[PDB]
């Protein structure tokens, strides 16, 4: 149970964004049916008042809390993998849109799953802008929760992979466009109960040996981390 309260730009606060620039639900349950359309960017997707601005090659950060900003973040049974899209704003998430700009599952050196590190992270994870066209995009921040995964939502409601999506308004002003944005894939859809990474038994199974979902990172994805870019307790 978690959600997006802001982010930073250059490890800049861009100040609370929930319901401003952040698509954001009215709780923080998860999603967990794979055909639904909650799973393009949460119960409550709209067009929000504002988009943050950045050019090509900021840091952006993903800054995520559980009840209050920078408190225990997602409770710590919650293990899994987390991943950013980016979708063109136009497209309102619809269609084969949907990009990979990162991918962070278990780390086999740290012994680590990516929401352990979230939490050590005071909620921040983040990624390089890429060099798209200029325009208005949807950054759609992806949690998989994988501690009640060794079911399908399908077989079992009361379990499953545990989806917590936070879409961001995001404008994209200076970007000289040397890695233009291809189609991607679609949410609902890309995910189904045959993916890897959907059912997963984290007691039974090895986290080394979990293969996060599909698709791959794009090539003209720049990278990311999962570490903290600004101290909150500062403001
Ligand atoms: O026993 C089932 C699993 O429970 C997990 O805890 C979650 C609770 O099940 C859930 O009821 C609770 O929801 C809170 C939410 O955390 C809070 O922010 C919101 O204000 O109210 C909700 C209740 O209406 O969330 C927790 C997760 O934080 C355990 O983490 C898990 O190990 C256990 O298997
Ligand atoms: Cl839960
Ligand atoms: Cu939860």
């Amino acid at each position: 149970h978690t959600l997006v309260w802001g982010v930073w730009v250059n490890g800049v606060d861009q100040g609370d964004g929930r319901n401003i620039y952040i698509r954001s639900p009215p709780n923080n349950n998860p999603v967990k049916n794979l055909t639904s359309p909650d799973m393009t960017c949460n119960v409550d997707n709209r067009v929000v008042p504002k988009s943050v601005p950045v050019n090509a090659g900021d840091t952006l950060t993903f800054e995520w809390y559980h009840n209050t900003r920078d408190d225990d973040i997602i409770a710590s049974s919650h293990h899994g993998p987390i991943a950013v899209y980016i979708a063109p704003a136009a497209s309102n998430g619809q269609g084969n849109v949907w990009v990979k700009l990162f991918e962070d599952a278990y780390n086999v050196t740290n012994s680590t799953w990516a929401v352990d590190r979230l939490i050590t992270a005071h909620g921040q994870h983040s990624v390089v802008v890429p060099h798209v066209a200029p325009g208005d995009y949807l950054f759609r921040a992806e949690i998989i929760a994988l501690h009640e995964a060794d079911s399908l939502y399908s077989q079992n409601p009361i379990r499953g992979a545990q989806f917590y999506i936070s879409c961001a308004q995001i404008t994209i002003n200076s970007s000289d466009d040397s890695t233009p944005l291809p189609a991607g894939v679609p949410f609902p859809g890309a995910y189904t109960d045959s993916t890897p990474g959907i059912q997963f038994n984290i007691y039974t199974t090895p986290a080394t040996s979990y293969v996060a979902p599909p698709p791959s990172v794009w090539s003209g994805a720049l990278g990311g981390s999962i570490a903290q870019v600004g101290d909150a307790s500062l403001e």
